[PDB]
């Protein structure tokens, strides 16, 4: 810990996180690809633009909130630019939906509480970096988001894909101190 340390990374863990979500089949899939490192890492890719309406429900575990009203999280994903696709079809979504899940340690499971809530829309660009890789991910997309509704607790990421081609590159969480010491 020279300066700051990360909460948890999908690559840092490598092993399963406790996934328990996915469509019937063809949608989200677990495939290992080559990363900047020699050793391969477990990733996920979901590409299906043959019918807009699919509501791919994906859950992410291994997360925790901090004191700060909110926390810092960085998700890395790669999607196939339809603009680069010569005659893709014209039925591909160029947007994503991010949701969260919060709850108490042990009180009750109210429909209101359980009722998830979207965070914001994430899409390629914004912070796209060009890396010389031979795996596939030619256009990496990085999105910075935060979450910290329920002060009591509750930390869970949720992904939703609808007729869109996007893959997960990596994910990391980190805490930041917005309120600095001011006397």
């Amino acid at each position: 810990g020279s300066n700051e340390v990360t909460l948890l990374d999908s690559r840092s863990v490598q092993g399963e996180l406790g996934w328990i979500a996915s469509p019937l089949e063809g949608g989200w899939e677990e495939v290992s690809i080559m990363d900047e490192k020699n050793t391969p890492i477990r990733t996920y890719q979901v590409c299906n633009v043959m019918e807009p309406s699919q509501n791919n429900w994906l859950r992410t575990d291994w997360i925790t909130r901090e004191g700060a009203q909110r926390v810092y999280i960085e998700i890395k994903f790669t999607l196939r630019d339809c603009n680069s696709l010569p005659g893709v079809m014209g039925t591909c979504k160029e947007t994503f939906n991010l949701y969260y899940y919060e709850s108490d340690n042990d009180k009750e499971r109210f429909i209101r509480e359980n009722q998830f809530v979207k965070i914001d829309t994430i899409a390629a660009d914004e912070s796209f970096t060009q890396v010389d890789i031979g795996d596939r991910i030619m256009k990496l997309n990085t999105e910075i988001r935060d979450v910290g509704p329920l002060s009591k607790k509750g930390f869970y990421l949720a992904f939703q894909d609808v007729g869109a081609c996007i893959a997960l590159v990596s994910v990391r969480v980190f805490y930041k101190k917005a309120p600095l010491t001011v006397r």
